[PDB]
């Protein structure tokens, strides 16, 4: 039924001895590797704490040792009867008693269901719980489980440790299965749950692995086909069994997988040579988690010294004894003592467990004991009526060293801190074909890089990124899909790329740059004389230096002869000084000067055009009125005029300010590359149209007085040759209008209107001045 | 110990006996008002369940009646008690049984502490539980809870009834009290939930009363004083006890409030004439909402003919009988037989629902073993196996009348649905100063609006939506602030509200309407001779229509006589024209037509002034060619310039088409009620100046030529006259710019322009008719 030590303070216990079987019975056969093992651990805990004089020296311990039989309606059974002991106040009734039996505290529930009852029906009555294998994440809010604590770390802690070698590693795609039952569900539903917390990371895929049957082999096909959707994949998570594990290995091979992506063992896949088979290639170079693991030697040679004749307590030793050796009393069995010799057993990894929960339990009552009372040499009174709350604060601060090397400790919500050791599998050149440690995870992440190659490879050999990292000097961030990585696309070739994160628009007026830094216009347009049609009207300036340098070298000395005397000196001066203006200016409009220093070339073209044709103007009248019938006075009228031209420059100013910008832009979407750029000062298509259009008034009130002219007998040659200018210039200027009319359309026209004036200017100037020294060649040949 | 009636099915009971005393002792005192009536009331029910052949033929109930104490700790130890019986296995132990006592149910649980306690312990062993007094919605989640059922509803369904009466009746702003303890909190938040899931209603004060001390009465003037803030919200709910309302009211008539804001009670404050003390005044008009209350026959009849001879099964009755009558076995009773007499006392309103606990439990039990077995006469082995689930399911599907004439049935949650009827204090137009029914509240509110008439006025006098309705004729929704209640702003005046929740901008040139329902601008401005200054020019076109009668009336008669024939005749036929058409175009011009036919009239002004000057400017020339040294000749260079002008308006057809628009917008915020609109046809500022500067170059010409014509001996009188009109047009051609630049820059020039322009073409013309007129008076008078 259940073990009872005699002792004053006692502690009970639960254990799975029994296993369940048919629906009907609760539990059949007994099992031996968590049934009886733990049992003779926590009875040699208790024999050798009674011993060790170090803790509760004056006080001895005892312990009720019981069974659950792996059942939770059994386990809630047994869990009263602990404290019914207590609660019982009497009986009213008489066959024809036994001490009350005060608990402390309790220490068992290994499973993960018998854990959560056990929990719920002991947080009402208020006595303190140790547990010792139940690792269900569940068993881990301390408002909804008060009085609860395990020295074994729940698989959260585990599912940090992947998702940190994951992160650490450098990986974005990783896939989750699982297995049925509490295990597989609980471990992904807690690595999502922290990649979602912490960032960085995504799940891509998530199977579920049924356990409706096993011999189908087709289910494995399904999800290796669905794992095989995605080739960047390469990294995938697997929280099931050992025979499931051993399925996908063969799953894996049959079907002659190319990629071969990596895999991240848990608990489950630890450190065991026995699953893998024939799958050493494709096993090869999986991260496998796996708990610290402590050998004891107190326990193994206490259990190995055992015998029914020594020991009687234990209640389920003899059974034990005929189910080991197979022999019941048609084989009989007496004095074999070879419980460590016939059988070659080897202790779990769960003894040294629960032999830290005995402990656990031991120091909090001991350091109770001494704080609540220190004048009793014995038991003072006081430690019976205390308990409950007090116990659990105790417990939780406690700090020791047990059998294992490491100490144990229970952190706020009240189970111990996770500690693993990272191992990998590698044959195809090490040394050994066994597993080999490459890191450690107590408190933060401890892996060697260098340490994992398996074989032809760097240990970053493998890349899940989800996206190749776009540098190529164009990126950008885009919003859809998940968040944990992005996809870049190319934005428009006119701007830059801001922050790495968008492509903003830059400022106009310059074109970018190759990496999409900057976005500035080092290029520019400027005139040259030699490169664009410039040269002609250049070379045609020239020849006009060179025309004027022969009209005024007959000049300096003729100038008392009775010869030049028929033409009026004053009027000779006039169209003397109206030749030079004009061949300044054609000079000045053909420089492009940066400054704003073009306003004394504006007024050459303006002003000096006046000066050319008043000489003409008064000319044409002075030989008109001696045929219709004071030299002085043709000068003064002429000088009148001048200072009209000379005022409409100066009101202008007043006008309008003169200032001057160089800045342009192309705006032109078509060659994003191109970048053209002209600079003018005063450039309006009105101005220069009205400023010329002057003259032209002037020059039809001329002309029709000319028409009588014709024919005069007073000078042949000189009536004829200013007949024959008129029509000149009026063609020139009739042609002037039609260009600038339905051609500004394009980008290149900033330089031709500049080129065609020139020339229009040395054509007009040309003819008049031949006409004029004709007869001057006279007197020189003849 | 416990009563214990025999029987082969039993059921628990859990009821409050004693009460709670010092910390040492659990309980002392024993309560007559929970403790003995509600035994008594359960044992009549087995009792006449027993007798009744109806439920239960062949098998008979027992039941295991037990105290609590009213203690948490002791329900444990109680219920412990309870499943002890049928969870235990055996004991090893001997001094030198008792019957199995196998339960099927629980019904108690009172409190709501003990409830819950009892919950968590009996939900791990599958025993039902039906309570009868808890009312604390924490009793409310199938999911935490699953072995429960009430028959009492909880404190929701009341605050339902109390939101649906706020909501029915019409208010916004609420002020919410609570007391200490799991009662008054508990309400308030639910009815803060409740206001913000159905939504409408929001809660503007929120204050919180403790119970440090009960002779202070500063708290109580610190929370008026906080209600008192705010004089729109008009309507309060409490949740309180009885003292503490007594104690606001007493300090809200010290306080002399002029207020007066309403109440709205819950069910402490029920129908009683206790918290009602000389504030008959300021606690009119006052909801409460209380549970229907129903008194049964039959309990009392057996309740009031026990004795202590007569009933052995109670053990604490005779404790009872000696508190009762205050008498100890130092004076001593013996055989009074006055319970009923002695003592006024009366049952509670909770007596019918432990009845009902106790059917329901009956009827499932009887359904249950009616559906599992049929075939036997008595009790079939199937019932005793067959417990958990399937009873729970068959309490929950129960639908009978108990005691009361209600019926009882369990919602999907597991609690009785909510019945209450509503309560109201009127005490001056009522007969009866008490409490009157208004209301019931079953399952929807059905509420006499027309029966209760507060504060001696209109039914809904007061009202509490913390703003008027503000519709002025425009509104906006503002989003600032809680949406429950909205402020109003009036937006700008030159749009109307759009849904009557935002203020969009209409379209423009149009003005919106004065009640924000159309944006639309009726008014125009159309141009008239009578009003404005425009009836002068009309008077002067009509002078000059009457003056030219006179010139051509001496023109026929006078066309052969050797008088007129001085003067070309040919000449005489193009003034003659030129007269009549400017007359036409004056007239043309002033009237102002809205169709498509102005295209006529401009070519009256266009083409019509050239012909005017025409015969003048071959006048001046035939008189000057003679000096300077053919009538047919002379038609035909007039005849030809005319059709240059007709020309003109031709190529203005096919430069750009003649589209005409009546639409104009003012887009003038000075004054947002005026609406200023022109219709022109192709109003164009230069148009008119360049077609009427066309005629400037002829005049100019035709003014140097006359100038020079001056001093000829050929005409006395006519030399004269011409002379004198070619120095008059100038004058005013020359003031005619002046006026139009500078001027244009406000609205109402659109019809100036015409009359100065229609008065400028009159003058004009009558000065050239003056001259003609001359000679023609000479004529007559020689």
């Amino acid at each position: 039924h259940s073990i009872r030590i005699e002792g004053d303070v006692t502690l009970g216990g639960l254990f799975p001895v029994h296993a369940k079987g048919p629906s009907g019975v609760p539990c059949g056969d007994i099992k031996r590797e968590n049934g009886i093992h733990r049992l003779e651990a926590m009875l040699y805990a208790l024999d050798q704490i009674n011993s060790d004089p170090n803790l509760l020296p004056n006080v001895t311990l005892g312990a009720r040792i019981l069974d659950t039989c792996s059942r939770d309606t059994y386990a809630l059974e047994q869990s009263l009867t602990f404290v019914q002991a207590l609660i019982q106040k009497d009986t009213s009734d008489v066959r024809c008693f036994v001490k009350p039996e005060k608990v402390v505290g309790v220490i068992g529930a290994s499973g993960s269901s018998v854990s959560i009852m056990v929990a719920n029906i002991l947080r009402l009555f208020q006595i303190p719980q140790i547990s010792y294998a139940s690792t269900a994440p569940e068993l881990s809010d301390d408002r909804r489980y008060d009085f609860f604590s395990r020295v074994v770390p729940p698989d959260s802690f585990q599912a940090q440790a992947m998702v940190d070698i994951v992160k650490a590693l450098g990986w974005n795609y990783v896939s989750t299965l699982a297995s049925e039952g509490s295990y597989g569900e609980k471990g992904v539903e807690s690595f999502t749950q922290i990649s979602k917390e912490a960032g960085g990371l995504c799940i891509a895929q998530s199977v579920r692995i049924p356990q409706e049957r096993k011999d189908r082999t087709i289910d494995f096909d399904r999800i290796i086909k669905q794992l095989l959707d995605t080739p960047n994949s390469r990294a995938v998570v697997i929280f099931a069994n050992d025979e499931d594990i051993k399925q996908i290995l063969a799953a894996a091979k049959r079907a002659d997988q190319v990629g071969h992506f990596l895999w991240v063992g848990s608990d489950s896949w630890g450190s065991k040579i026995n699953p893998l088979h024939q799958h050493e290639d494709i096993a090869e170079g999986a991260i496998t988690i796996q708990p610290k693991r402590a050998t004891v030697e107190g326990f193994d040679a206490y259990f190995t010294s055992r015998t029914l004749e020594n020991n009687r307590r234990n209640v389920w030793f003899a059974e034990y004894w005929e189910e080991n050796f197979n022999c019941k009393l048609d084989r009989k069995c007496t004095g074999q003592e070879r419980i460590g010799k016939d059988s070659n057993y080897e202790q779990e990894g769960k003894v040294q467990f629960v032999i830290d929960a005995v402990y656990a339990m031991a120091h909090a009552l001991h350091h109770m004991n001494k704080d609540l009372c220190a004048d009793y040499r014995g038991v003072c009174p006081e430690m019976e009526q205390a308990g409950g709350k007090k116990l659990l604060k105790y417990i939780r601060n406690v700090n020791f060293n047990g059998s294992a090397g490491t100490p144990v400790m229970f952190n706020k919500n009240g189970d111990a801190p996770g500690r693993y050791d990272i191992f990998q599998y590698q044959t195809t050149n090490t040394s050994n074909p066994g597993y080999r440690l490459i890191g450690q995870w107590t408190d933060e992440l401890q892996l060697n890089i260098e340490d994992m190659q398996w074989g032809k490879g760097v240990r970053e050999i493998p890349a899940s990124v989800c996206t190749l990292p776009c540098k190529p000097g164009q990126r950008k961030k885009t919003q859809k899909g998940t968040p944990c990585c992005w996809t870049c696309e190319p934005c428009d070739g006119y701007q830059y790329q801001f922050d790495e994160m968008t492509c903003q628009h830059c400022p106009y007026d310059q074109r970018p740059n190759e990496n999409r830094t900057g976005c500035q216009d080092i290029p520019i347009i400027k005139l040259e004389w030699h490169s664009p049609w410039a040269v002609i009207p250049v070379f045609l300036a020239m020849l006009g230096i060179i025309a004027t340098i022969f009209v005024m070298a007959t000049f300096i000395r003729y100038n008392d002869t009775p010869i030049v005397r028929a033409s009026g000196r004053e009027l000779s001066y006039v169209l003397l000084t109206g030749i030079f203006l004009c061949y300044i200016i054609t000079f000045l409009m053909i420089a492009k000067p940066d400054v704003a220093v073009c306003s004394f070339r504006r007024v050459f073209l303006g002003l000096g055009m006046c000066i050319s044709y008043a000489a003409l103007l008064t000319k044409t009248y002075r030989i008109y009125r001696i045929f219709e019938q004071s030299p002085t006075s043709q000068l003064a009228i002429t000088s009148s005029l001048i200072s009209v031209q000379l005022l409409g420059v100066f009101i202008w100013f007043i006008v309008d300010p003169p200032n001057i910008i160089i800045d342009y832009d192309e705006h032109k979407t078509m060659n994003p590359e191109q970048a053209r750029g002209v600079l003018k000062c005063d450039i309006t298509d009105l101005q220069i149209i009205c400023s010329l259009g002057y003259s032209i008034l002037l020059m039809v009130t001329c002309t029709v007085y000319a028409f009588k002219t014709r024919g005069v007998p007073e000078n042949f040659n000189e009536a004829k040759y200013i007949g024959f200018t008129m029509y000149t210039t009026c063609i020139v200027w009739l042609a002037f209008i039609p260009i600038f009319f339905g051609t500004a359309q394009s980008a290149e026209k900033l330089y031709i209107q500049t080129t065609t004036l020139t020339i229009s200017m040395n054509l007009s100037a040309s003819v008049a001045l031949g006409m004029l020294y004709m007869p001057k060649v006279y007197i020189i040949i003849f």
